[PDB]
This record gives C-alpha cells, structure tokens and sequence, in this order.
C-alpha cells in the first residue's frame, strides 16, 4: 500500500514480545527504540542526529514484525525521545520512496 | 521515481541558486538546512532531535527545487549533521512511502 506524509508515518511493531509504536523513517539509518530489554550481547555506540549525540547498545540479528512481515535487523536501544524504524528494516520490507 | 533505501535517499536540491545535497527524511516534520544565506526575515523556532533541543532560524515561503519539483514554503537553518527534507516539502512534490 501507499502511506502518505501529511502526518508522521506511524506503524506498530512486535520486537521481543512487545508491542511499540515507531517512526518509520528514512532519515534514519538504523532503528532506535527507548530503553528495553534485548536477548544477546550488545555493543555500546554513540549515535548523533540534531541536538547532538546519544550513547545506545547496539542488538544485532533481532527479529522484528511489521504489517505481518517479518525482518530481521540491528535494534539501537537508548534514551531516544521517539522510537524510529530505520532503513536497515525498511530495504527488507521492499518499503521505498516514491513520487 | 522510485528511490530505494539500501544507501541514504540523498538527492540534489537547489536553494538560492545553488545545488546542496539533502537526505529525504520522513522522521523529520520539518526541513532543516545547514548554515546559509536566505532572504527576508526569520522568526525564532526549538526543534527537537534525538540529541535534545536546539533554536534555528526559521523563513517562510522560500522557494526550493527538491529533485527537480518546485517547493515553495518553510525552511529551518540551523545546527544539524546533514540537509534534512522533512514531510513539510516531500508533501509539496507528492512523495509517499510505498510497499
Ligand atoms: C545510526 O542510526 C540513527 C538513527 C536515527 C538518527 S536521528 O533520529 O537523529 N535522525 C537522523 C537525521 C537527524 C539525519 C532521524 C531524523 O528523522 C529525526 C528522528 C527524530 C528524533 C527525535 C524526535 C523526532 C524525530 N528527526 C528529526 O530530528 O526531526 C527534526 C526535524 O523536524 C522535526 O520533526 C520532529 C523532530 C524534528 C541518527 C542515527
């Protein structure tokens, strides 16, 4: 389906048997969820966007399911003020830009 | 078009005359550019990214050339890591996410 942009593209997604709702956005390289608990190691990393920069820990290989598709890709879990799903899970839901 | 999301979804934009390169970012409401000359006057606006707040300048009804479309409207400079297109312009040109 087509997803308009007049509103902020918001989309529920099941990851580690909770349900969040996300941003999805392509300004994003990978997905950022608030604080949560992951299965699996974790590496730390610091990712910047406006206002500056953020300390997050990086979950590679998590399983995730959007609009009954389900992905797998690296979750970045932090003190971010909205969750966003990243490109690193869009390109695998075949989700573009069009116009 | 169709722009797919394995790379970031940068494109050519043309603001005052020159070219600049801009990531097309749905995560974002509003477009926030580098730190460059626009005429008339600007008024104060607080954004908030994932790093926290910060004040740019924000001009109205700024002509701006996104892909080769023809934008006319709200444009935020300001401290940011990259030229952001936010939904205020893609809606302007008729982008939509597809799947
Ligand atoms: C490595 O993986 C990363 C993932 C995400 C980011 S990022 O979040 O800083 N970023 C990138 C963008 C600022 C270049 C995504 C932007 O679309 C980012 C996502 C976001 C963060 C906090 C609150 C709302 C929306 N949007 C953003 O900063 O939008 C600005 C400009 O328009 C306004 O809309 C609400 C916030 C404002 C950085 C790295």
């Amino acid at each position: 389906p087509q997803i308009t942009l007049w509103q902020r593209p918001l989309v529920t997604i099941k990851i580690g048997g909770q349900l969040k709702e996300a941003l999805l956005d392509t300004g994003a390289d990978d997905t950022v969820l608030e604080e949560m608990s992951l299965p699996g190691r974790w590496k730390p990393k610091m990712i910047g966007g406006i206002g500056g920069f953020i300390k997050v820990r990086q979950y590679d290989q998590i399983l995730i399911e959007i609009c009954g598709h389900k992905a797998i890709g690296t979750v970045l879990v932090g003190p971010t003020p909205v969750n966003v799903i990243g490109r690193n899970l869009m390109t695998q839901i075949g989700m573009t830009l069009n116009f």
